[PDB]
């Protein structure tokens, strides 16, 4: 069925699928869940907008599949590792009145030695800002 | 791993060690626009393998929260076409935890200007 299939393999349709489900998947902190077919990028990290809170990255396709979006990896080449997050970010704190955050930003240079260089400009030029063309 | 191996991987994908630290990997600590600011003497030497790692990794995002939450922009520059990213990652309040929480992630910001 649908939830056996992830984006490297497919599991035996006789097993259990082992994507979790929203109710579990929704029991982790914000910025350790992961969107699949079973728990898409809305549900876990709420919409794409424009207001400086929201997300802003996604088009539908990759909104309602997350990891299982065909060209998952390509786009996760990018997301930092633990230790690079905070190796490579400016972190703050802010106390504000919807709560205390850990503030972060930073900017990851593209390898324009990488054979794929102009595929990962034109991938990630579709998901963008994405949802300012949504019907 | 070595540091000549660990250097290899992408920067975004490096994994700091004491083998390879977190200004072998990541660039000395310092206050410009897109220098890294954190981490005081243990860490950056130390990079994952610091003690109190894993509570600092707790709000680390996941790839797919990376792009799930954040602003994310692109711009091309003579340096190269770069990726350039803004979010925030809310602490929990209510956790028994939380003050120690807050008191690690103040140890570790801006903790270079204290030393050379």
């Amino acid at each position: 069925g649908s939830s056996h299939h992830h984006h490297h393999h497919s599991q035996d349709p006789n097993s259990s699928s082992t994507k979790k489900s929203a109710a579990e998947a929704s029991k982790k902190p914000r910025q350790k869940r992961t969107a699949t077919k079973a728990y898409n990028v809305t549900q876990a990290f709420g919409r794409r907008g424009p207001e400086q809170t929201q997300g802003n990255f996604g088009d539908q396709e990759l909104i309602r599949q997350g990891t299982d979006y065909k060209h998952w990896p390509q786009i996760a080449q990018f997301a930092p590792s633990a230790s690079a997050f905070f190796g490579m970010s400016r972190i703050g704190m802010e106390v504000t009145p919807s709560g205390t955050w850990l503030t972060y930003t930073g900017a990851i240079k593209l390898d324009d030695k990488d054979p794929n260089f102009k595929d990962q400009v034109i991938l990630l030029n579709k998901h963008i800002d994405a949802y300012k063309t949504f019907p």
